[PDB]
């Protein structure tokens, strides 16, 4: 028997820390956490111990070594049906990805409201508090493929399917309020200008290059959103810690048939974090399944992702009271204006067990909506409409994507469709068409209604001539992307100059990055002259003079567009790196992994190989990985534990993964013979805010760790990071 | 409410005789028909009585007979998904059909054998008298369409698709013993000289065309199969009355190792019968559903379908002992040398629900053996292994076709495979191959054995260089063509000449015609002077003198190859027509369709209007059918019951009836003044063999007609057809 | 007029040092190269200067900015077509990648023999130093997608498709001379524990994780070509600097039939050379692309990969 | 996009329009036509925006659809005048 006698092949399936198990399928890790989606996946699921290896015919193998050959040096025969079948499946495992957010990450969960929203919706889902909605949601990057790196600069899908019992709602949205373009049409032009470029395919997961650049230097709608990319909004520290939108103004129907405008939102209970840009880019290289991982892993470890679900409401009578048009998908809706009613609670508890069956075929539409719920004539959702369900003809093989079984409705499904490729359901009514007599004309329409009724729209009074014409209230670029950068902390700000310095340079005809440096003149000047100086580019008389765009209806500022001017840090789920010696200090140890424990914070206890290390009182310390093979980039925050010191103070590695930590603004403390790493980092004898620093790791040591911690990164420190070779 | 109130929409879930009720799907018809497979199939099977109408997510549709638009005299509008999807489904429902049989009818039943077969095979199936195995059978044509008729003049298929405890077992078999071609690389050009012609795609369902007999007078080996297709083989009167074959020498091998080369034989228990040409041609136009729908109301009649598993057993010590190989297809074993050894017995009860997702989706290839059985060096069997999986990545989609639920083993099946389109299976299992230590390498391979073993190929002793290369062996063409016609009675042997004269007569090229003759007088000079005769063709004296093929292994005739020589006749689910008039002698009519009833033939009660007739003594006689709406084609005999016959004695369509039914052969009984009709088809005052006439229909009347019946058709009527304008 | 008076937008057509223009399609950086094959491929290829933009169906569009809608604050219509085909044809743009070798980056060349080798084989492509065979070239690595990075440690694939007036005879080959398992049976098994973890899908481009390691502890078979991958043979500086095999022994078959065995080898006249492990893997982060892009670059500088 | 394969019909030859056709539409199964323009998406300036929209008029002009006056509440409703 091949596994070891120990059982050490096998995850506990109890929670467990990031590192401490090897992770596995979610119904092994998690075998009881259930919903009603996960339950009825069950006629599916297949297991695979004490079983017998067999063809797809239900053939029993004797030998899953060799193929069939005339001699044991000779040909082999076509009669040898076992490799065939083994390597045609083989041969035709993949699928298309998705046009758009191919790279993506996927768990179970589910919602539940915090009230009865009947006075607003008639959506079954939200008529209750105890009405609990399993949910399948995936989170994905844009532009790159589903072998892409995580933590690219882009934007982030949030993706959620709503198993309700009146229906499929999936709410399909993005980590931030708006999109680049206003009218659906436009969508391949922007895409393929912000894709790899034709001719060599270059660059994956990067908007920085001259064909992105040279779009939106002729396009400012784009320019909304833009800023939001180069913002820290772009490279989101995890999955757990974004706000997410649904982009668009859609309806709430209720039961008298009232229709009040809705933006839907997600907030993050962990809070709001980024990463910073180098940190980011070579996160991709050190580990590019980075979102993906951390994810996977705060689910095992029982730091499940927790958003709010958020409305801004708007009544019908109120379309015209702001001075940006409601239907226009590049402005936003600031929260000054229209406050986010918090709404309920989805809680992601249990990864899918196979990545391709579940993640890879789930088919979200935004299309896909429920009585109760409508849409509005926002041109860029009107065209949304027609893509996502004829995407997946392709894609996913034909027209009965809903048999797959992720794609499932757990409500009712019933109708006179028939056929098409790889149809599962078998229709056993005499009738597949209505009106019919021969069923009694079932299964039935039903009118609309305030409960299970049937799906009619809002009439809608609609006035006007067949054009294709952009709304002349559409036509403002400005305004918005000035709140945006007026709204962002100093250091927010700056991270934006330099995102917009670093992809410009990579733009390799000038006339474009002149060309976006002029409309970055007509948002704000002290940000175009600072790219300008970037980019050795002086801006002109003219530009210095354009006036700036109006406040958006009396707003100089929201500071809910900020990541980080209004505090709302989590230190749970987070983790931080301890750097070992081979004679720790065992107190030191003790006080840090017992106050991280207290806040749920994790660690990984790191050194110059594998194996262990033994403390001065005889503790055995395993060793999670080197210095090299899990470096800063992957941790919140570092401790340095006294001991001897003398054993890595020399050590390249460890000096290194200081010095990239202190450069990335993260929290480090360090006690006794510890501070002399000080002399790395170029820190003064009498210290600096943002290093932790005693003669011990006693209890106000960690305090002030833990501190720092719940503020994310240290951003006092930039100025200092500049001189620091790392 | 749209059903009638007194529920004469919905027919009886009990036995009832064709025509009595409307036909439904079989798990309506007959619920309480039950097997393993059909049981399993209960978590795809979908309802629809009671329930709402929903979209495919599970949205109830308030109007489903409106698109949405703006205004009801306005555009539609793209908004609506309800629409766009319910079209979406339809304009993708089609599927490619079969290369070819692609026409095909389809049923479920199940297998038991007579005795323990452990002997001879170690194959599960076999092994236990009370071990009873499901199977879903398809009957089908070859050169035509889906859309195709049934009654075309072509080689039938005959698939049964066995669902045994140790895998699927397919047996894709023919109605005929042998093959056109001995070499799978050559079957896409025989494929293509018999399907429709490539500039215009004519004939449909016809090998009477140019490029067939090209290929068959440049190709001898053909001619036996050839010689099968132009005899009343070609035009089964029903699939219950056709053999079946298994086309190739396949192997059983027995526990101890022991391998028997074996032919797969299905004998019908309802007896061998064909149509006659004329009626089967003008019958692909007067019903082209003809045998799908008898087979579809034999089933719901209780007729079940039912054949006897048969095995011609060769010793491996006897391979080349007979003048043929074993290993040629063009080559039948003559069950005078080797008899056919009963097996089993095969029931067909029950009729699929929905004829696209179980008949249309069905998948079987002779590929998918189980342990007990194994391949030979059959070169056009060696080729089919190849082409049977292959085909599904396009026909079905991809290769999870095994999933699609008609084709799931209901043996347990675990593997490695993952992923492919339209993925169900969601693998929990940690490892995706083997060896693997963190499943503990689960699924396991098993060793061969007695029973529960894997497979393990015979060790079959391969010597040879690598050549293309058909054996010497192979190279004879003309003593099988000879065997079988000398085998067939002078009226069969009359049909097969006719079925020649008429297909070279559709040849437009004439050198082609004299090529096929000359191939026909290397087989049999009468034969081809017959045909020759047909098509104005003068044999030369070269061609006079060709000496015939030697016999086969001594034999000069087989009886076992003819339809006919040797009576097994069984009147069960045979269909009379019983022309009526507006006052039919009641006792007459009491007495005939109670004889009928007590031997389980059926009727069809036929007029020239629809709705009632009253006899003699007020009975009140329910109309079927019209005379020309249900043609003589459609049943087996014609019985004219006496009473007012002035009524329809100068009704074209019922002596036109008499004529067709005289012409082609079929019983016609005719009491009392009925013998009036007489006159229509010139018999004699005395009378004639194959029309029963009397005062009345009681006595002998009905027993002499059942017993014309038994013979199936009136084969000494031959010479009288001749001249019958009809 | 959108492009820049000074015409700064187009890149020149003539042979540049990397980064000194801006790159171009082939068949407009360097019009004057040419093969039997680039010639061929003539009837297929679409300009654009001067033309209107159409459908698919050859109608010309006026405004390619909007949907036709119900007034301009209105509802999108069913009947914009124009909308609708070039939506249809965007949501359809993907086809499946490659079961293995998903990310691989291609150039056309040409390929002529030092002398004739009728004595040894009949092909023609090799019996005449005069014959020239246009080719097409596509390198690649073996695990990762096809929007995976470049310079991860794995195999890598070199694959020549050569155009030959018999036939097309494509040398799919190796960077190293020998494969990790014997028998193709067991192709889907390694190839499943070297790919990303069926779980979660990971990790991409690596073979740093368990399945992989289990299946060669499991299996010695493997090690020779693990050896090969652990060497800096897994992280080489360029396509144009690493070694090509054709992994078997195949025959020569010669005009009197004489059968001789042949292994087939590439030699890069640039010669070998690698990069080292922190380098290769910091590169995957600060530029996925890189032997996409130096290969590109290399042959737009007039650099020309070469290999005998 | 299931009867011929993807949304490249138009290349299959009986389909092929006589007349010019160019735009910045890329790639699908089977793609015929290979692309040679700097520019995959417009508006461009790499390719001066080629190829261009043209204006509607009397001949060789792009097709705008005739501005239909359209009034009426959104609703799944049979015209009466159709009963
Ligand atoms: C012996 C009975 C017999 C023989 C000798 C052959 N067919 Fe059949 N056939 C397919 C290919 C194929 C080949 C390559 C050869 C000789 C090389 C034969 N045939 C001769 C197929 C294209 O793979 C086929 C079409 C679609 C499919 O799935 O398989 C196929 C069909 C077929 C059927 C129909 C089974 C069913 O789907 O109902 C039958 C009864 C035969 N063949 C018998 C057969
Ligand atoms: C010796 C060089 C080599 C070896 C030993 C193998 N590959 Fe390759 N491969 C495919 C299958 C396959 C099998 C079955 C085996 C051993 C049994 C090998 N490989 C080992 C494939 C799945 O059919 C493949 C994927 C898509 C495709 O069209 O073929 C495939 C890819 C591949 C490439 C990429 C070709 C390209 O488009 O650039 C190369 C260079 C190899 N294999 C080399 C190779
Ligand atoms: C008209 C085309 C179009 C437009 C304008 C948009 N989308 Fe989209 N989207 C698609 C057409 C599409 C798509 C091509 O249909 C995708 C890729 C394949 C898929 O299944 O749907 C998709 C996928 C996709 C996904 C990933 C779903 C998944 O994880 O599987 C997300 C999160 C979004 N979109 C979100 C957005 C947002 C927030 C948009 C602007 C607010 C937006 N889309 C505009
Ligand atoms: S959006
Ligand atoms: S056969
Ligand atoms: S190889």
């Amino acid at each position: 028997s091949l596994a070891p006698e120990d059982g050490s092949h096998r995850p506990a399936a109890e929670p467990t820390p990031p590192g401490a198990q090897p992770t596995a399928p979610g119904s092994l890790k998690a075998p009881d956490t259930r919903n009603e989606k996960l339950n009825s996946l069950e006629d599916v699921r297949k297991g695979s111990e004490n079983y017998a290896l067999t063809t797809n015919q239900g053939v029993r193998i004797a030998d899953d070594q060799n193929s069939l050959r005339a001699g044991s040096r000779g040909p082999t025969l076509l009669e040898d049906f076992i490799l065939r079948e083994k390597i045609t499946h083989f041969d035709h495992e993949r699928i298309p990805e998705r046009i758009v957010h191919a790279r993506g990450s996927a768990a179970h969960g589910y919602f539940q409201p915090y009230k009865s929203l009947s006075d607003i919706t008639k959506a079954d889902f939200l008529s209750d508090p105890n009405k609990i909605t399993p949910v399948f949601v995936r989170f994905s990057t844009v532009q790159g493929g589903a072998g892409s790196a995580d933590t690219v600069r882009d934007i982030r899908g949030f993706a959620t399917k709503f198993y309700t019992e009146e229906g499929i709602f999936d709410l399909v949205g993005n980590n931030t309020p708006i999109f680049f373009i206003q009218d659906a049409h436009k969508f391949p032009d922007f895409v393929h200008a912000v894709k790899p470029e034709p001719h060599w395919a270059i660059p994956q997961g990067q908007s920085a290059h001259d064909t992105f650049w040279d779009y939106v230097s002729l396009q400012p709608e784009t320019l909304h959103n833009v800023m939001w990319a180069m913002s820290d909004r772009g490279i989101p520290r995890s999955y757990r810690t974004m706000e997410g939108f649904g982009c668009h103004t859609f309806r709430l129907i209720n039961a008298e048939g009232k229709a009040t405008f809705v933006r839907f939102h997600w907030k993050p209970l962990a809070g709001k974090a980024s990463l910073v840009w180098d940190e980011a880019q070579k996160l991709t290289g050190r580990d590019p399944d980075f979102h993906r991982r951390e994810l996977w892993e705060a689910i095992e470890a029982g730091d499940f992702p927790e958003y709010e679900l958020g409305f801004q409401l708007i009544p019908e009578e109120d379309e015209f009271k702001f001075d940006f048009d409601l239907l226009d998908p590049t402005k936003l809706i600031p929260e000054e204006l229209v406050p986010v009613q918090r709404v309920g609670k989805m809680v992601l508890n249990r990864n899918p067990d196979n990545f391709f069956a579940e993640n890879e075929q789930a088919a979200f539409h935004p299309g896909h909506i429920v009585p109760g719920l409508d849409f509005t004539n926002d041109p860029l959702l009107q065209g949304r409409l027609f893509s996502y369900t004829d995407t997946q003809i392709s894609r996913l093989g034909g027209p009965n994507f809903h048999e797959i079984p992720i794609n499932r409705p757990t409500a009712p499904y019933h109708n006179f469709q028939r056929d098409g490729m790889h149809r599962m359901g078998i229709d056993t009514n005499p009738a597949n068409y209505e009106p019919n007599s021969i069923n009694d004309n079932w299964p039935r329409e039903t009118p609309p209604g305030p409960k299970r009724g049937g799906f009619e729209s809002y009439q809608e009074r609609v006035e006007g001539n067949k054009v294709r014409e952009r709304s002349p209230s559409f036509g403002e670029y400005y305004s918005h992307p000035r709140l945006f950068w007026l709204s962002q902390t100093p250091f927010e700000q700056r991270h934006i100059v330099d995102g917009f310095s670093f992809e410009l340079s990579k733009v390799v005809r000038p006339y474009i990055r002149e060309r976006v440096v002029d409309q970055l003149a007509h948002i704000d000047l002290t940000l175009a002259q600072a790219v300008a100086k970037n980019l050795g580019i002086e801006l002109t008389d003219d530009q210095l003079n354009i006036t700036p765009p109006p406040d958006v209806n009396g707003l100089k500022k929201d500071p809910s567009l900020s990541l980080y001017a209004i505090p709302d840090g989590d230190v749970k789920g987070r983790v931080v790196a301890i750097l070992l010696n081979d004679e720790v200090r065992s107190a030191d140890l003790l006080a840090i992994l017992k106050a991280l424990k207290a806040k749920g914070v994790h660690a990984k206890l790191l050194y110059s190989r594998m194996g262990e290390v033994t403390a001065d009182d005889g503790t055995v310390l395993p060793i999670a990985a080197t210095f090299a093979g899990a470096p800063s980039l992957t941790v919140d925050a570092v401790i340095v534990p006294a001991g001897n010191i003398a054993d890595i103070a020399d050590n390249g590695d460890a000096n290194y993964y200081l010095m990239e930590a202190y450069k990335h603004l993260k929290p480090i403390a360090l006690a006794g013979d510890a501070r002399k790493f000080k002399a790395t980092i170029k820190i003064a004898d009498q210290g600096e805010e943002g290093i932790v620093e005693a003669d011990s790791a006693d209890g106000s040591f960690m305090d002030e760790l833990l501190t720092l911690m719940a503020a994310h990164r240290v951003w006092s420190r930039i100025p200092k990071i500049d001189k620091i070779p790392a």
